[PDB]
């Protein structure tokens, strides 16, 4: 029990903590590799095969990096060695929680599967580092190495979901406050996790990153802001600050929300739904749990990964037949077909409880049209898109805290005006694409009929080519016509 | 004279046909060694050692990679070799006419000492491609491989200039007019040469470049737009359009206008200015001229390079002491001390005639507060920065055409808020950079005082570090709090 | 059906001819997506995430850029467009044999499953390419571009395999023979196929890459040597060539044969040996097949790949506990033990056949140590692995044709005495690695005493840890000190 | 006077401490940004246009990071800050002493101007060491920062040159000996200039590099060997040291041996001879000095520089016109021109003193073919190259010392026949080219025949194209042929 090196691509030769080594050589945390990192991302860009495992093991050694360098510039924060484990840890294991074919799983897959129930990866990634704890004695060795597990579990957790239920945290103190700003940061968004997969999505991608997260870590200081120690940027770094949100807003453009990777999770999602009643996850007490109720078994879901899709398409039953056709169908590039996109107006935005209502709004639709063919609600995806700066309509830079050079413990705010009048005036936007799952020409040239009309209805912004192809719908709405 | 093989770090191993060869091998292309691409930014970012002559290759390799492209594709085109060859020449022979230090030459030093004369690298680079062409003997040499120099010299000069005088060019007839969009685009910007800088200047400064142009290639074509043939984008390249555009703007943020490479290009011009007097650059027939008068006579200019610099910092003329002194001080690193960035508020905008009454204005202000130090007009140094997309107040994105993969030939028109509404609202502005030559404690505090309260005697924006700078001054103005 | 452009990470956008897309968009060519590239290395290296599929693109890819640059400089050769695509597809299904993990199946899984049988990854690639074509409806495509299937299909396959039984191929005649050394060079090697591996490999190991593809393909050309058309190389280009064996070399000693990486692989492979009699594959007519057997019939092939080791890892059924312990055992980190590595000297070569004798030759072996445990047979694992620059003892240089640039269509040969006395003598050896399946220190002390016994008994090299590993065994051999 | 941050390309944001911003803001160290790097290289590679100073950057950097990581692993070392300044300003300072085009100054232009002195530009950098210190008011400084002078200028002048003057180092005792190792290290050749250059110069060359120092830093350790403490690698990296110099051979090869680049140095050289009796250096005292005489004055070479090159190229007066047309040539490319390569066979070495005689060897070879002109020994240049791994006919790894994992104090050998078969089995030779003045068809055949004779009477091996450029000389010898 010494001190690993890894080599990673993106950050070199890492060193590991043999208390971290124990937590990675785990069924819990090694499930990971067996995670895409951008799930059907892969079925679009052949560079992104990487998984979770990669990626944790890099937030892991950034949040290293970011608390020892505030250590050594800023030794009256008095971080101890026992702080950056628990930091390390924390980076290390914030991935834990991800499903198969990541957010597929808590964006797609379980809102349908389980409507009644409130999932995200967080609480996931919390429970499944309880599970890795509990399952493997991590407590004891925890405490061979100076950690005090009873506040030290707490903290981490803690640094992974935000306040487990008035300085609001209890596994550290308010002067240890800049800590909870370094894995996942919650007052702004600038934090270790996007600081690795912007590096890595683009190694991989073959899409150039453009932020310079050492120059960040290098003028990086706590400063003492509304009573409270923060993480504060230089002020001569606010353009980078803004250019970082834009780099994140880019890769979900370019890659992350592209329009067939997005048809693929899609189709994954609808074979895990048909084939939800028949594949089986065993777990504590050899109970038997589905894909969508693994969730409720740590030890079942340590066994849920991406394998689930390939047990899908090499399965035999004809129970799994319609699950394993629409995989199939991924394979011959038969793809569910894209219908058209269009923006709400404004401030507007549909929130997560309608998204279920959308394909029989569209299918409801009354074009004035001569149809054929006649298409129902589950012949209809909507697929409801939020770009934003991770702070819904808020400008997370007006929530980052600066210093000058003059005054190196003074914090001070700085606002858009101050900065430059190119940049955004708005930080959120929603597109919403339609796709039908009819391929034929008729169902296709039906669907766009249905989606024109919806959009004329909703008020929403006429679709890009909605004169040729809706050519009677178009007229009836005269701002687009 | 048969193809060379070049090694390039950035375009890897790029073929020279001997026409090219024979250019570049003269006088007056090899000069370009002699020039920095970036000029006084090389005191700023060490890596920023490249000079011009490797741009210009890199501007000719890719004016051939497009063309090449344009006319494999479309064959109905007509592009010939000799179009071809012409095309690589306009690339590798536009950045001719650049002086010292590149943009410093055109940009500050020329304005400065001969204020009446109307002079742009662009217009040198005309004068300098004619010299070489009548001093090497390159016209049979053109001949020889199929160029018709009558028609071709005028055609690569206006690749590089524009209309050298109701289609405008001479060299070539309107149903080449797409030629004219790859060397130097005065339409929209688009162009080569923004390629090979972004590429090759991020690769020295330390920066990473997030535009692909070999996307922009394949997916490129050539469309009939009102009744003239343009280079058009796919559809789905325009989100990557404007990204390249916020790239332009990145990089003179972070590299091209940082703050201490444009005082240390203000320092140089300073010395060359004092010096223009007494240096003498011989010329044709021995005609002697100056730093300021090399422009006029190509035979002086092909020995006007980085050079100049030098030739001061070493001298020991008595007469050249006041410039050597300048770039002495730039040696030991005493440079003219930065105060502060503000902007003007709204449409606003500061002509060059108005230049010289601002450092006036920063020293009149009447800031209410205890001076020990008063300054005075020539202690403040007042840089005054456009910063823009290409084409003043205008979106270039609004002067690009798309087509759509099912009607290729059909250009037609994206506009902004169709593409996203997180993108900027004004495309032109201005930064205001002040500078001390006093640069003691007691000074460079004054100093602040005086800037921060011309800002708000002006009604400019609050500077950054206002607060802690001027704690006295930022109060009174109630629009900055 | 037209071009599909994709985004790969090493190659940047990349064209794929539509007959390529019918390929790529089947069963039998997307299950590349789920076998890695390096196997178990992946469990050493955590960017090693890259699948056969990627790698296939690269290939495909590369074998046009070759091909097409040697037709583009020698019109002569009368290079055809169906030469062009049958090459391209050549390269794109080099790779579809490889099954679980890629080598771990046909070096270690297959020759000890199945002892009597002449399986390589090749003989897969072939058969499976056959049933890719024949279960897809291939050959009307393949004739609708251009190709002549009965022809073609051999062409392809000879490409892949060698002669499928004097011109000993039927594909194509004599005066295409270049073509065959473009896809899997069986003269010397220097095909594209190791010029996409070691780009890729290298961006995704961590590990830098010293071989440039693109300078060699602009300096080959075919000549005539003996009667034969071949890729020959520009003469002074020699130096690189031995880099590139030299830059193989390297890779296999860092990153393939890393002695982990290697135990990892040992280890799956004994857990998919225990498996192989209970996991079922359905192949052609509802026949059942077994991990081993499955390289007997193409659809049950099809469904053989690295989802094995997650079908085994997350079993329950009793039968299968011995193989999913072993995979358990992997994921806690609890590997067999590395106790060193020697080499034979001299001529000495161990065979296949000699293998299976070793761990009881390291067990017999008397170290004069005072030893409590003693050890068997069964508790070491003894790895030969054969290193060589691709033509067994070979050098091959002495298989590369030259030309001289004032006669670039006359070849001529270069001996090694000509380039260099800093090359190898020799061009082939072995290294042997033993381990220990138990794993306390006083096992693995025992285990470094048999092992550096064993050394000096066979005369092999001396351990480079040998002095410490085993202080009283090292003195009684004289050749060691 | 705080640390500044300066961008690097090839290491990111680095660091430097305010003392050694000090060092580097004087007109000594400012002076390594008019010297490039690789001198004609840039004649060649037009990416290679860095200087001495950014090299010089990025050494002080990597010793620095050396000299911490030792002292981070084992306190036990006592390893200082002022040790690890004084380690970070031997690295920064030791590029000092390099000339106009650097090894063109001290490898050809200063042998052949001032045969008589002994001068190597280490000897250079500390001379020019001692002006920085003296003339900037250096060493209060140093006090003011924890630093002794008297002893730690010894310190830092002996890492740059070795001892001064039975432990032999008066700047450190015993005890620190393996601070010795980090700049530049006598023993072995491993230090981090070669580091900073192999990451710097494949950057700029278009070349990638293979060798990993950050590898290398993370397995350092400090053992005793011989009662000495030295640097130490793992056994298990020996590897990788075989390939560090075999990148480094491979540069020269490539690169800094190329044989244009070889040919402008030596015109750029024979320019400079024939300017040296005309150009003047202003040094102290307003003293004059000639190029070769400025090494003598640290004032006048703190003025010498590459320079040079141009106020000769830009010179009227008529005693510079031999040297000014020399340069004019290169600029239209009329360069010597190649006839050959050979190397003798053995370990036959030419000496420094016998290179002014063999262009009169070469003129008296009689060949047996009619030749039109006849050629006499100044129409003729010999250049002789000496490729080896640092170290003459020596193996460095002979020279390094290992530990092993499991006793991590003790230092061990390794034998070349421990590693691998396929390494070098010499590790010097020698490389000859020849070249032509005279450059017309009839003269550089005849040149031909001349030096493919003298090969065959002098047993040198075959020219490559031998066969090719002199098909009646070559069959005279029978090992060729
Ligand atoms: C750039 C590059 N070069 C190598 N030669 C090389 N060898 C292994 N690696 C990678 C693989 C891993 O990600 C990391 C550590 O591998 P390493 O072989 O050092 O560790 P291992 O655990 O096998 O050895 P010991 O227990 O004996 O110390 O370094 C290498 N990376
Ligand atoms: C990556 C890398 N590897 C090399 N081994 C290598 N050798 C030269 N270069 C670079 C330097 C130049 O920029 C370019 C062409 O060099 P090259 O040596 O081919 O041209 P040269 O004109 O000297 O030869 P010939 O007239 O005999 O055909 O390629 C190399 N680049
Ligand atoms: C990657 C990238 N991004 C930037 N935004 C950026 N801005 C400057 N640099 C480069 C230029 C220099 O090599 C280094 C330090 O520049 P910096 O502008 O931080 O320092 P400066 O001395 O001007 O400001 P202060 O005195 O106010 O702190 O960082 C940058 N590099
Ligand atoms: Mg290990
Ligand atoms: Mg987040
Ligand atoms: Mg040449
Ligand atoms: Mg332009
Ligand atoms: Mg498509
Ligand atoms: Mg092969
Ligand atoms: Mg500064
Ligand atoms: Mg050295
Ligand atoms: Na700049």
């Amino acid at each position: 029990d010494t001190m690993k090196v890894i080599n990673d691509p993106i950050h070199g030769h890492i060193e590991l903590h043999p208390l971290l080594v124990r937590i990675i050589d785990t069924p819990q945390f090694q499930r990971l590799r067996y995670i895409k990192q951008l799930g059907g991302g892969y079925y679009v860009f052949p560079g992104a095969s990487h998984n979770r495992f990669e990626h944790s093991l890099g937030v892991g050694y950034l949040a290293g990096c970011l608390v020892h360098a505030l250590g050594e510039k800023q030794p009256e924060l008095q971080i101890s060695e026992r702080d950056v484990l628990c930091v390390q840890i924390a980076g290390l294991c914030r991935n834990l929680g991800h499903g198969p074919f990541s957010h597929m799983f808590d964006g797609r897959f379980i809102p349908l599967a389980r409507p009644e129930v409130k999932w995200t990866h967080e609480q996931g990634s919390v429970m499944m580092f309880e599970h890795l704890i509990n399952s493997n004695g991590i407590k004891p060795v925890m405490e061979q190495y100076g950690l005090i597990p009873e506040e030290d579990i707490c903290f981490i957790k803690e640094q992974i979901v935000g306040p487990l239920e008035l300085w609001p945290y209890k596994g550290r103190p308010e002067n240890k406050s800049f800590l909870y700003e370094i894995v996942s940061n919650k007052r702004n968004g600038i934090d270790v996790d996007k600081w690795d997969y912007f590096a890595r999505d683009c190694h991989h991608l073959g899409i150039q990153n453009n932020f310079d997260y050492k120059r960040f870590i290098k003028f990086a200081r706590v400063c003492e802001v509304d009573n409270e120690l923060r993480i504060c940027a230089r002020d001569k770094e606010v353009g980078n600050l803004y250019d970082m949100f834009h780099t994140r807003n880019s890769l979900h453009r370019r890659a992350y929300q592209h329009k067939v990777g997005n048809i693929i999770d899609t189709m994954i999602t609808d074979a895990f739904l048909k084939a939800d009643d028949y594949i089986e996850i065993t777990g504590a007490g050899g109970k038997k749990y589905r894909i969508s109720t693994a969730i409720d078994d740590m030890e079942a879901y340590t066994k849920l990964t991406d394998n689930i899709f390939l047990e899908i398409l090499y399965s035999t039953d004809p129970k799994l037949k319609d699950a394993r056709e629409i995989l199939k169908q991924i394979e011959y590039r038969n793809l569910f077909k894209y219908v058209g996109e269009t923006q709400p107006t404004g401030q507007i935005k549909i929130k997560r409880e309608d998204y279920e209502s959308l394909p029989k709004e569209v299918a409801s639709a009354k074009p004035k049209v001569l149809l054929d063919v006649k298409l129902k609600a589950e012949d209809f995806i909507v697929d409801v898109i939020n770009m934003d700066y991770g702070m819904q309509e808020k400008n997370p830079i007006d929530h980052v805290s600066f210093y000058c050079k003059t005054a190196p413990n003074r914090a001070i705010r700085i606002t858009k005006n101050q900065v430059s009048q190119l940049l955004p005036e708005k930080f959120a936007e929603q597109l919403i694409r339609v796709y039908c799952k009819k391929v034929d020409r008729k169902s296709l040239y039906a669907a766009r009929q249905y989606f024109v009309q919806w959009c004329a209805d909703r008020n929403f912004t006429k679709p890009q080519d909605g004169d040729v192809i809706a050519p009677l719908i178009t007229p009836q709405k005269k701002e687009w016509n």
